């Protein structure tokens, strides 16, 4: 009896190769394409010019820009190594599991940025207390743990949720630093390693809330009415921690209030790629020209 | 809500963000390094311009072609979407589970490359025929699967046996057609797409064998030699597998010979990757300077 019999058993369908002749949903193929076309390592970008600004910032900046990015190394951290991945089974086509794989190794790589930027600019004794303070942090932990629940859980369409919520409105309270800062001429070579991680994460919560559209629409009335309840519950929970974090990293720097402004803008953006209208009114989304210019 | 809470009252560890500033192990970081570097898409090779020499061939070497980049598929849609990523839970360190999200995704950019040539080449009736029969080939789905039974299992060391001997040793029987057909001018530019397959899958089995080594290392002596037993038992197991699998490929070409010659010298490269002497002597493991040249 073969280690493997039993196995062999379970599973009588033959293997499928991928046959990318052959493509159901033109929409994997297209974002394929955008994926592996926007390829960029962080060692292209000379972040080393940005020493003599670096210096330039007040302690109080120095040390928001080493926490936020912490944070955000964080959330790729989980994305790439658990997230991306654990839409693998769930995938609508096989297409899309190869852009999974392609969003997983990009997730690895905004990661490694942000150790590019630090190990150039800052000191070992900032990293390290940066690092230390982001396994302390409640807000942090909190959100980090409520998104890895449901990416270990068994449900296909809540991972897509949370998993769209990450890459859309987790990651915000974060690019705000970088934008605020280069459209003061601070940190710009570091604002355009953002740049191309905001290109990677907009295409990513783009295509996974689009497969979470198509998923849920397969569904029964009152499942898709108890879906679309359960995402602005989620939307909500998430968007309160959000809060407090933000009030923790900014407030020394009373930049709280934009930023707030612009949780609430993405926070409409998330909910409108997975499908559904806004949670916050247009008004109160009223973040900075000078801070949603930057991104643009 | 509340529907996260348990989850969270359990893991009551700290989410760690990965620090690429402290590397415990080097290899890690020389992988990725090595592997990034390495990074290309298959759109970069002129495969176009083997039209001319792909239409000299004779039917049996174009279906050979066929069956065998269609077996080539299979096994990296597998490596990329359940092989490198069984192996996340099991990494040493965070950079390693790095790694891995690298491998996911060259994988699925290796598979797609066959889809290229084949979409640049072949006649839909071709390619339908080709993935058909790879479907119906009873030695490629029993490899598929006995590899397959490993990533699913729960044995970390076993699921990198698994795939250093799918990654040094089962891609090879469908490698030699190419390289072959490159030392006699054929297909060269469809050569050069193979080339650069084999460049990451050397690289990839090297890796892996390293992490296997490392976790076999620590058990104790007599455990130690259990591994080695299962790992040249499943060894003969695939060989005398993919011997028939070699034979319904090449048997009509007459190059089945050589090509078990091939399959000889790389299972040792695949066993000493894993940290093990060789099975088969030198002098059974012949294999034309054109072909070694022609790969590198
Ligand atoms: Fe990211
Ligand atoms: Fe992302
Ligand atoms: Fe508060
Ligand atoms: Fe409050
Ligand atoms: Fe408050
Ligand atoms: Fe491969
Ligand atoms: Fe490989
Ligand atoms: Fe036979
Ligand atoms: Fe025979
Ligand atoms: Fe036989």
């Amino acid at each position: 009896s073969n280690e493997y019999d039993e196995y062999i058993a379970n599973h009588t369908d033959p293997v499928k190769a991928i046959n990318w002749n052959v493509i159901p949903d033109e929409k994997d193929l297209e974002v394929w394409d955008r994926l592996t076309g926007n390829f960029w390592l962080p060692e292209k970008i000379p972040v080393s010019n940005d020493i003599q600004s670096w210096n330039k910032m007040t302690p109080q900046e120095q040390l928001a820009t080493m926490r936020v990015f912490t944070g955000l190394t964080l959330l790729d951290t989980i994305q790439g190594t658990v997230g991306a991945i654990s839409l693998l089974p769930d995938a609508e086509t096989m297409h899309e599991e190869a852009v999974y794989t392609n969003i997983a190794f990009m997730e690895s790589v905004h990661a490694k940025s942000y150790s590019n930027i630090f190990m150039t600019l800052a000191s070992t004794p900032q990293i390290n207390e940066a690092f230390r303070w982001s396994e302390e942090n409640e807000n942090l932990q909190r959100k980090a743990k409520i998104i890895m629940s449901y990416y270990n859980g068994d449900d296909p369409l809540k991972k897509k949720v949370a998993s769209t919520l990450l890459e859309s409105f987790l990651f915000y309270s974060g690019f705000y630093l970088p934008m605020y800062l280069s459209s003061r001429a601070k940190l710009t070579n570091t604002a355009d390693i953002i740049r191309l991680i905001i290109r990677d994460e907009s295409v990513h919560g783009y295509y996974i809330g689009y497969k979470y559209q198509q998923g849920v629409k397969k569904l029964s009335e009152a499942e898709q009415e108890e879906y679309k309840a359960y995402t602005f519950d989620l939307m909500y929970d998430l968007y309160e921690n959000e809060i407090e974090y933000t009030e923790d990293i900014y407030d020394d720097l009373g930049w709280t209030e934009d930023v707030k402004r612009f949780l609430r803008y993405n926070a409409n953006k998330a909910l409108n790629n997975l499908g559904y209208e806004g949670l916050f009114p247009t008004d109160e989304t009223k973040v900075s020209p000078a801070i949603l210019s930057s991104l643009s």
